[PDB]
Formats: C-alpha cells, structure tokens, sequence
C-alpha cells in the first residue's frame, strides 16, 4: 500500500483510507453508504460502464463504496491481490466451494473441521457429485497419497484448527498440492492476518470469519476471502447470484473494529499464552491445547509459521460432564456462549455447546470430550481473568 | 395478529409489535440488537435450550430479536404461518430452491423470469441434476402437460412478471400442481402483500425482494420468504448453513419502511395506472404493459386476484435504441438505475440495463426490445411526474 | 430548487439531493458521514479556508455533509433562505432565544405555550434580565398594546398551539410587530411546512420539532429552525458554542422519514378531521378542539392560512379524572405516551402526562382539565382507528 | 462496580453491562434503542411513574436505555456517583456553567482554556452578570487570593491544559477552594479517566469530551460530566430543557469504542512520551511541551497525580510560520485537522488551525506561536510514526 506504513497495525488502521477512498470527502472516517442501487447521468455513460469504460457498482448486491474500503484494507493486511466480503463466515466457505470445485470433482480436508463446515461438505457437496477425503491435520502422508490416488481439485483446512487448534504446515502442504494442480485454502480465522500470512506461505486462498477477531466486538457477522484476482473474482461472480451481500453498516463496524486490530490481538495473544501455561501446570487441569505450548503436537510448526498463537485456549478438566459444567458455571467474567475473538471473554463446553445433538459415543468419535472446555480470552486485564479462572478451578 | 386490527395498513404498522416483542421495552420502536452471539446464565439452562425446553437464538446466524419482529410482521401481512429473512432476494430464491428441490428432481418455471434468477436455474441447479421446464405464464396447457409428463417437484414463478408484468392465475395453477404433488412458489415482489395474497390464493410459498417495495426507500437489500412452517423451516435449516443472515440494522430499516407500506403502495398504485393510460393514448408510445390496463393479456386475471397493479410500468417507445435513450436522458425526476419500488422514481432500458451483454438477436430472443422502457413510479406528486414524462417524449 | 418539481411532496423527496449533494456519489440515497472532524491536504489550503477562499466544516460541531442535505431540504420546503438543525426542538427555541433576545430585552409570547418552553422563558431568561408579556393567542389588542408599551425584541408563539391547537393570524401579527421593529417566530411544529408557510405569511423565523412529524417515526429527536440568512446565521454562531449538534445518523433518519412526508400528513390530516367531527357529535364527548371544525375559535383564521389541520385532536370527555382514564385505558391501538406525529397512534391525558406535578387548582389555571384528552392520530386505517375509539367511547 | 473487576480496562469493558442492563437480553452487546418516546400499559402505571413509584424515561430527551449504559459505565470508571452525557463537550461545559453558577456569581478559571470555552465565559456568562477571574494554572497564590477577594462560586479548569498541557495540582486546589465554599470542575479531557481520577483527588466534578479519547475513533461527538448525584442531577434538570440530548446510535459507538479504551490509551501514552523525548533532543525542535518530560513546568505534579501523560504532544519548531507549515505539510501519516485522541494520528498548527482570526500580536497574547505544533499521536506503529516525523523534520 504505502512505503511509509511498514507495520501491520499501522496498515490495519489507514489501509485503503489515508491515501484515498474513491468516495471523496474531507472526513477522517469512511462514510456509510446506505443505497440499494447506483445511478447514471445519461444513457451514454451507462453504456460506457456496461462496455467496461467506466466504473460503477450498478446494483448494491454487486458492490458498495463503504464496503470496498474494508475489502482493500484486508487485502493489504493479508497482502493479497483482492478480497471479497460475504454476510458471514459460513457464506464465504460455502460460496467458495460451490464456485471453485467443479461437479463430480474431489476435495481434501482435515478432520478437525468446524461442525457446520463439515456438514455442508458431507451433505450438500455430494449432491454435486463432489467427493471428499478426510485426513488428519498432521498426516502429511495421507495428503501426499490422496494427491496421487484421486484428482484433487482443492485442499481446504483451517489452521489453527477448531477446537484443538491443530496446525498445518502451510508451506509444506502448499508445495505438495501445487505439484498436483490442487488448490489450497486456509481458514486462518483463529490465527488472524496478524499472527500469520497464509498467502505468503504459499496458500492460494485464505478466508476468515470477521465475526470473530476482525470485528472483535461481538456485534456483527461477516465472511471474508482473500487471494489472487483470477481466483477471487471467479467467486465474486457466483456471489453476485447467491446474493449473500454484506450490509454497509456491518462493513463499517468491521472497519472501525479493525482500527484497533493489532492492539486487541497483541493483548489476547499474551493473556492466552500466559493463562495457557498456568493452566497446564494446574493439577485440576488434565490437558491443555495451544500452539504456543511445547506440549502442542505441531508447536514446532506454529513456531515456524506464526508470530502469535491466538486468544483461544482449549483444555480438558479433571472431572466429568457435570463437574466440568460446575467449573464454567463458577466463572464470573466470561459469557457462556458460542463465538470468540471479541473484547468480552467467552467460554463454552463444545460437547454441549455444539454437539449435544449426538450420543456420548458419537461425540467421542471426534475427540469431543465432556471435559473439554474452550476459553476465548477477551481483552480484560490478565490478573482479573486469571483470578477468576483460578477461583473457578477451585470450586471443583 | 389482533382482532381489533383488520386493515392491512394497520397491521403493517403494529404487526408483531403492539402486543409484544419478546424483548421487553417501554419503547415505541423495535430495538436494534447488535450482537453476534447470545449467552446463558448457567450450563443448566444451556442444556434446557439444547433439549428444547427453553428458547434462544444461540448464534446470530440463527436468529435475532430485532429481526424476528420483521419476520412476524410480514407473516401477519401475507397471513402466513412463518416467514424467513435473507440478505437479499436472490439469496431467498437460491436457498429455497437448493432446499426444496431434491437432487435430480424437476422444476417448472415461466419464461418471463428475472435475468439472474434464470441463470441460477440454468447453470447451478443442473449441477445437482435438477432439470427444469420453461413454459409461458399464460400457457396453462404446457403446465398441465409437464405436470403429467415428468415428475414436477415444484412450480416456481413471479406474478406479476418482469418486466412485462405478466400474471399467473395463481388459484388455477395452485390447484393443478397440488393435484400432482408439485409445490407452488410465487414471487409476488412486484405485487406486494398488499396488492395480492398468493398464499390465500392457494400458493405454497410466496417470496419477496424486500429490497424493493417493503423497504421502499432504496437503501437496503433483503430477501423474504413466507409460507407454512413445516415448509419454511426446512429452508431455515439450510439457511443456517449457507449463512445468508440479514443484519439487524437492515432489518430495522425495513421495519421502519413498512411503517408506511400501504401509504406508499396506494399512491404508487394510482400514479402508475393513471400514467399508464395517458401513455397508452400517447402517439409516441408504441405499446404499454400493465395489468391495470384492459390491453394487458391477463388483465381479467389481474382484476380477479389483485386489488392494485403495482407502480412499475413498462412500455415500448416509437423509436430505436438511440431514440429511446434520448427519451430517458430527457427525464429530470427519475434516476437512471436498476431496482424499483422506492419513494424515488427510477427508469431504465432493460436492453442495456441488464441485457447489453447479449446480441441484438439474442436479446429479442426474450421480448427485450431496444424500445422497451421500464418506469418505476416513485411517490413524487403525480402532476410533477406526468409533466416530466410528457415534456420528455416532447423531444423525441 | 428546480422547475420540474412544483408539489411540496415532490420537493420533500428530492429537495437538496436530486440535483447535487456536495458529496459526490452515484448512489441514490444520502451517505451518512460519521466523522468528528475534517482534514486538509496542506497548510496552504487550510489557510484558504480560514481566509474564506475555500469551504469546509472543519469540526463536526460546525457542520456535516449528511446534515446539510436535510438542512437544504427543509429550507426548500419552508421556502427559506437557510435552515439550522439542533439536537432537539427545545434546543432550537432555547438557542434561538438566547441568541436573538439581548440582555434585559423584552419578549412576547402566548398563553398556550408548551410546558417546558414556558419554564425556560419564565426561569432562565429572567437571569439575563429578559422580561416577557404573556398574551392570549387571539387577543391581538394586547399584542398591539404591549407593542407600544414596552420595547418588544421578538414575538414568539406556536400555531397551532398546544394542546388546544389555537391559531395566530400570522400575517396580521407579523404586520403589527414589524411596524414596531419586533421579530416574529412561529413554532409551526403541529402545522408542518406542508399545512402552512409561516415564512410566506410574513413570519421572520419558523421552527419545528422534527421529533414529531418531519421524522414521523417516533425514533428520533431533533430541533430545526428556518429563516433568512442574516438571522439564522446569528443563531448558528451561538449554536457553534452551546454545542447542541445533531448526530449524522439522526439526520439521515429524518431525511428518510421526510421521503414520505406528504403521504403521512395527507392521511393524518384526514383521519383527524373526520374523527374530530365524529367525536364532536358523540354524546359522551363534552368538547372538541381542532382548527378544522367550525366550532374552533380561530377556525376562520385556520381556514385562511392553512391547507390542512394537523393530525392532533384534543377533546374533553364527559366524566372525571378516573373516568377519562378509564377511556384511554380501554383504547387498544394508540400507545399511552407523550410525543405525536408518528405513524403509530398515541394518546395522553395532559393533566397527568405533563402537569401531574401541579395541584388540581393550579392545573385548571391553564385550561388543563382532567377530562382533556390529546389524540395524536397515527397512519393506521381510519375505520380501524374509529372502531377502536368508539369501542372505548362506550365503555364509559 | 463489581469485585471480579479490579483493573480499569476490565471495567471499561464490562462496566454497566456484564451484571445487568435494565433492558433484558441474552445479547452480548447493548441494544441500540431508537425511540422518541416511552409508553405505558395503563393510566394507573403512568400515575405511579409520575408519583415516583415506577421508573421510566417518559421522553427521549430525558433518557434512553441505550445511553444510561454508557452513563453508568463512565461513572464506574471515574468512580463517580452518576454521569451525564451531552451531545458534545462544549454542550456539557456550557450547560454545567449555566446550571451551577448563579446570576451575578463569580467564577475562576485558568489562562490556558480551550478557545471556545473561553469565549462563552467571556461573552455569554457576563450577560447573566457572572464575572470571572483568569489566573495562571500554576499561580496558586492568585487562586488563594481570589478565593478571599471575591465570592467564588466555582473554580473551573482543564488538566492537562490545551495546548501546552499545563497541569493543576488538583488535590491542592480542591482543598483551597473547598475551604471557601467554591466548587471545583476539572476538564480531564486530555488526561482520560485512565491516566487520572480528578474526583478521587478531591475535584467536585470531572468532565470530558468523549469526542476525543473515549470514542477514540474520530467519528462521533459527545460531552460527558461525572460527579456526585446532588450535583450532576441539578445539571441534568437544566439539560432536560436546553435539550442537548445525545443520540442512541452515537452513545453506542462510544460504548463500543471504550471497549478498547485502556488498550488505546496505553499505546498512545508510550508513543507520545518516547516521541516527546526524541523530539526534545532534536536540533530542529526549539521546545517541547509534555507533562511526561522533566522539562515540563508541572512535571512533579503530573508525576504525582497522573499515571500517564496522554498522547498529545505540543512543540515549537525552529523556524517560522511558513517554515513550520512546511514541516506538517511533509508529514505523511497524520491528517492535518482539529481534534485528537483517535486511532488516526492528527497534527495542526494552533496558530492557523484555531487562531488565524487574530493578529500576530493578539495571537502571541497567549503563547500561541507560529512555530507551535500540536501532535496527537494515533495508534499506528511507533517506528512508523517516528520515521515519518523524522523524515519530516529534515525537509527544513
Ligand atoms: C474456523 C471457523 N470458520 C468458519 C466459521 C463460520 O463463520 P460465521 O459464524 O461467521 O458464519 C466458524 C464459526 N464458529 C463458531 C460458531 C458456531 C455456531 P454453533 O456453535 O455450532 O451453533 C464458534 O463457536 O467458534 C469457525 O469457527
Ligand atoms: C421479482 C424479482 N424478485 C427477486 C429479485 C432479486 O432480489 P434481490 O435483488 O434483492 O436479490 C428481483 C430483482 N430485480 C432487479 C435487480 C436486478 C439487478 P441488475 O439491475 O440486473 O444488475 C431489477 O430488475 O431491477 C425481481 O425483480
Ligand atoms: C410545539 C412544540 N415545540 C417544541 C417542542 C420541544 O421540542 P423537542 O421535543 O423536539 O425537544 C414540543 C414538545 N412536545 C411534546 C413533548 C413533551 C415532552 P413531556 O411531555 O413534557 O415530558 C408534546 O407535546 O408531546 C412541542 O410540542
Ligand atoms: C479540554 C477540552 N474540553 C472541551 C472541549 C470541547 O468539547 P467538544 O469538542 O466535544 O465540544 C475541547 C475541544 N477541543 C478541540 C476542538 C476544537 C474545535 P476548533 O477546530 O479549534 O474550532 C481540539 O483540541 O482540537 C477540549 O480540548
């Protein structure tokens, strides 16, 4: 973007703004444009636009001045060629798949996918005859194999993963896949463009659920996909039909929230790590999952491709369903609810929060234990948090 | 909704509000809830909810207090059992199709479909092996035939149509289809729940593009589908995955717009009609399309199932491309752009506006003439508009 | 504004928008600019601006692109030179007085002032040694007298009045006052720029409480003063200090509200009148206050300077406190609350609603009776409203 | 507030939210309530409210559920009894003075007042016979003298000051004034409730211009006053008339901004300091004003009552008007404009920016020099900023 702005934080702030917006104003912030359509001063011009000689969004579902800003902004951050913004994370992945994976084509994902993302791939995609292979995040062999066995159209996975924050050696995978013509999409939601640059590591496309960190205020939903033009455009097209456009007001809220992106991540990155270690050492804490810790399976990878380890920490408690429950129930600061990444701290028992619809057996089918607890550290003062968490594990 | 509320207008205003909201407040208007998630006081309750003993949206992609209002409201109007709200019309149709039509199933639609709506059905759906039969709005025979030839899963069309405002004898069609187990979905966008009750006429599902009349202010996009629970819910489920969630702020904006729905429709219904006739009589006006006119092919139907005829009026001008253009360029009140149904008056030359990507020949393939002009009458004073339009033709 | 627009409604819609905004955009609606300040490209320019060679709001408290629109719009409606926008009606009157009336100066107002507006003049202004003379709206003699007795700086009154909707022969008063150098300010809140043009009738300044009709959606507060430049500017200056700036978001909501000003008024102007007559005739209705009725004291004046009679209707019920209460309690559509002018209907018993802090005696001191009812007809269907009202006018 | 909230930051986040809102919702964020009035279910209740037996804002100008939150929030932060929120800082001071200072009363303020704030006191107040004494921030003697000479009704000043960030030994002054019955009001705008607690140091009332740090995003104006009930309430009353109500939407933006208050301040507190030092050591920098520097006149006081020194840094350059201008013009990151405290960095030449209306001589009358530059460090990366400022300074 600019030769003077070299720090991500600085960018996040003035990215796609300080230099120009395309919507001239002597205002500091971006103006929220609430329009359903864009006009023309005369048929002559309209033709020009239609003939690719002028620029216009034409219809709101195709673009918005107040949105593009955030689009370029994120683009700059991830250092991408272009970025797209849907109405929600799920939308993005959804569209992305439907757009890139041809009919009858094959795809490769990890085992630690996010609940819903899984269902889509396992129930909808097959309708299009799109088959998939589910390998473990680490198991690079399986990938290399599958790469040769079938004709992979695209490899897709989130790194860190959910909720065990498992990580994929992006650079490596990227290499393998590209050797077989496969495409690589990394859901760096948990990571954040600040703690890693999937695109830089070789990944083809990187998408985020701005609902979490980017907006980081727990008050807006939004999808987001960034990558090479020739690629992202193909999706935007399909997007222009599925109509999952993002409202301006939402867009703005994200821009504003990203004004203090670095600040928020920084703090969370710490609190988490420190709180992580503290928990691991705790007797009542059976296990702790966090890329920052040395105990983490791919810690060496995290250390190699990341600069931070997110603000989400998962850990099993030394008890059972009701016991673990007792724990979270004791907490006083975090809110018991889904989502994560906002200033407000949140906690939840995945087993119940997003898997209660299954049997104890079918649950364990995917590491989901009744002890497993997911802590999304907010931005509250560390000491305040720790004391709460501690005062909690005590009640058990 | 209420016994003491019988006129549509009165409903549109107080529908799903005057009696209660679910979010207790001594405030007149509906409060805009900007949350990305909902919390619980204790694990105990969370369980209850999960076990269907308590009520909660849980996540923002699944529901919102500031949205449900609008949901119930529209439900009340269309006199439906339950309504759903997407991020945009296109979203609705899209989902609904992908949700109801099984893989390899067959569907029946009309020829006067809206551009994009067409494409989806002709390019995406086929990927799921879903075939379709395109018949003329009037051609009831073709329908009855197709009904017996293949196994129709659902009949879908808009009434009035776009842009020739063709109308489908809903009551009749409904009967035929239901005889063969097919489902009927009517896109009464142009109609508006005020000018017609497709659901009452027997239709299974009626959907609208709130972007137009419902919001009627040209500052927000929104999809909307109403109908029976057992049905709409099946969609809501898939919607919870494709994530085309509507933002609370947008929702409210519609709630506000519908506060004066009738008032707005009423005036538009007039101006349109009156202006229509004046146009038909004009020498320079080759042809005029409008259900209100006696010249309209299905006027007898329009007169039978409708109470008004929208504010949109299409008409071919006695000239050619450049000539017709010269006309619109002369106008001083309406804006030249897509969309319609807002207080502001809008005009466009479909040929260019949304078909310029095709050849003169391929264009005519669907009645789209270079003369054809689509006038979306705003809410400005009649005389002002008339004088404008006339003074415009004055130069051709 | 333009030549093609001749009806107020048409204006209210495209006033200060259709032709240009000063904030170039190809969007239909006005963009909400959320900025606290405005920048410059270089010191050179800043100087220019400071030297009145360039244009800029500099600080938000001095202006806003999204506000000025609404400013020019109202200007056009009232046919004024320039208009100002405060945070609330009260602010307007407040500022206006503090701005024009010199220290120790004298002022003349009517007896039927709005509660608070009264207190200010009776408790604050005296601090600046500003004395006042309270005359009866009709009593033109008293005015002519005072005009000669003391040295009147400005005559200020609302027409119609609150809550007895009394009316002042603007043209006449204007003439008298100006003969003595006094200024005239009319609070045409109840009237609305559509039902009368105080400025055209000679008034110096006309102010409204956009909180009511202009916004007409019961979801925003706003002051508003229109008049000649040389005058209004003197107020804007003081305004730039008292800092009662109006928020952009608020401004927009008004502009949006005014997009259907005529439509709403028109309907209310009817419902009220019709309902009024019906009420007068009713046996349980002791008295009815409404300029539209022939029974109204200044009906001949109303008929001469207005074109409509608002939507507010006051009337005493044939009972007492508890009885009148029983009436309003029976109503099902209107909301028991202050304010008025919104699509939603509202009712209140001034005696309690805004005078319960006084004694039964001190209350009657100003016509406020325990029977007095103030009905602010919404936009709901007439029949629906009437049925309701009657259904109550019988449970007594 | 609560127990589990000991750190300011933690408070700023969950202050007046985590435990309850008064507007029940299972939502994380506070819901924006856009209403102009509040209703009642029956006359009976209304009476209750009017008789102080129930609670209700009645009218929007008197309160809003979405506002009170921010109110209590700030209250908690400053550790006050109650807080009030105006439409803009200026409004606050304005109302505050007009509300507390009786007619003919006397007041004492410092010489480094903010431009506008000065004028009001020097032009309006005198209309109410309110005389004032202007002493230097440090000159306690003058204060102690005035205290005995006349009958001071209230001592008012800002600390730090603008733009020389001078500081007042709050504790001391408070002690003296309270001995003579005077009231103390501190404008801790520059400080921020995080860098100092005027109320704790003894001050009677502390006010802020949320337009700056509190909102910290340069997209909203808002005044704010906190202090003891018996006091603040007296202001809220007059405020209920001058009608300088703050809009809900605006209120929310602040609430959202304060979600990361500490984070923001922290960073700015550093950058400023560090940058300060660097500047002072610079050869081209003639002088530097910052409470954090040892060179600062009241550094020992700042060090004793503050924990931080804001992000605002003033410094004179070794050149002249045109030279200093050349400097700021060279800057690439900060915007040249008024205001300060938002994530975006801002610079300005007080001489021109807010004193160009005066003569070179009348300007110097108050330390305002053509070299004087006020830098409000944003949140961008330090190195990024430094490099800029540096590269800037060289141009000379
Ligand atoms: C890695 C990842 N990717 C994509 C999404 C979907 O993005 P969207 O929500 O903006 O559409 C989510 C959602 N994550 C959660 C939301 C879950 C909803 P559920 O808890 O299953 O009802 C969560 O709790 O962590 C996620 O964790
Ligand atoms: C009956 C009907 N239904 C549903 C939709 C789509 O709803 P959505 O836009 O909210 O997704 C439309 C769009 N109609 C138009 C919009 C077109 C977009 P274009 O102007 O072709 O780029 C139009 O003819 O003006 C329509 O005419
Ligand atoms: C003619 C008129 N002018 C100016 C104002 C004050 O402007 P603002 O409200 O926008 O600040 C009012 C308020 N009127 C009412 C509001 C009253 C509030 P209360 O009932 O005293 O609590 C009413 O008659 O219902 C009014 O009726
Ligand atoms: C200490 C202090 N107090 C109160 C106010 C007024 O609050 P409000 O702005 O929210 O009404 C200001 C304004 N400060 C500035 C605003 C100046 C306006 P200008 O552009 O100089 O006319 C500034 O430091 O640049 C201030 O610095």
């Amino acid at each position: 973007y600019a030769s003077f702005l070299n720090s991500d934080g600085s960018v996040a702030i003035h990215a796609g703004e300080r230099l120009g917006r395309g919507i001239v104003t002597d205002a500091i912030t971006t103006p929220v444009v609430n329009t359903s359509a864009y006009f023309f001063n005369k048929t002559s011009e309209l033709i020009d636009f239609k003939e690719k000689r002028r620029a216009s969004f034409e219809y709101g579902r195709y673009g918005n001045p107040t949105t593009v800003v955030l689009e370029e902004k994120i683009s700059a951050l991830e250092g991408a060629e272009s970025t797209l913004l849907m109405a929600s994370g799920m939308c993005a992945s959804t569209v992305m798949l439907l757009a890139l994976v041809p009919a009858g084509g094959h795809i490769v994902t990890t085992t630690d996918c996010y609940r819903k993302t899984r269902i889509f791939i396992e129930t909808i995609l097959p309708k299009m005859g799109i088959t998939a292979t589910v390998i473990d995040p680490a198991d690079v062999g399986a990938l290399e194999l599958a790469l040769n066995q079938k004709k992979v159209n695209l490899f897709f996975t989130e790194s860190p993963t959910n909720p065990f924050l498992r990580c994929v050696d992006i650079e490596l995978v990227s290499k393998l896949c590209h050797e077989k013509g496969a495409l690589v999409c990394i859901d760096g939601t948990f990571a954040t463009p600040l703690n890693q640059k999937a695109l830089a590591l070789g990944a083809d496309l990187v998408l985020h659920s701005a609902t979490k960190f980017l907006g980081g205020h727990n008050d807006v939903l939004a999808g987001c996909i960034s990558g090479p033009l020739k690629l992202v455009s193909e999706i935007r097209n399909l997007h222009h039909i599925l109509g999952g456009a993002l409202n301006p007001n939402a867009a703005y809220l994200i821009i504003r929230g990203m004004k203090t992106l670095h600040l928020r991540v920084q703090q969370q990155n710490s609190t988490a790590l420190r709180m992580a270690e503290i928990l691991e050492a705790h007797p009542k804490v059976r296990h702790v999952y966090y890329p920052g810790l040395q105990s983490h399976p791919e810690h060496h990878i995290a250390k190699k491709q990341m600069t931070g380890f997110g603000g989400a920490v998962s850990f099993e408690v030394d008890g059972d369903l009701l016991t673990t429950a007792k724990f979270v129930d004791a907490l006083k600061i975090p809110y018991i609810a889904p989502s994560f990444g906002g200033c407000e701290s949140i906690v939840d028992q995945p087993a119940i929060m997003s898997y209660w619809d299954l049997s104890q057996s079918d649950r364990a089918k995917y590491g989901i234990m009744d002890n497993l607890v997911r802590f999304s550290f907010g931005v509250e003062d560390f000491d305040d948090l720790k004391a709460d968490i501690l005062q909690a594990l005590d009640s058990i």
